[PDB]
């Protein structure tokens, strides 16, 4: 053939950062 030759931290806050409904199954990013 051709031959070419040339990130966020947060806290465990309750009211800032709270881990939503079913953290353990949906974790990550869209989580908290």
């Amino acid at each position: 053939k051709m031959v070419v030759t040339l990130v966020v931290t947060t806290i465990l806050e309750s009211p800032y950062v709270m881990m939503k409904k079913n953290h353990e199954m949906l974790e990550g990013n869209e989580r908290y």
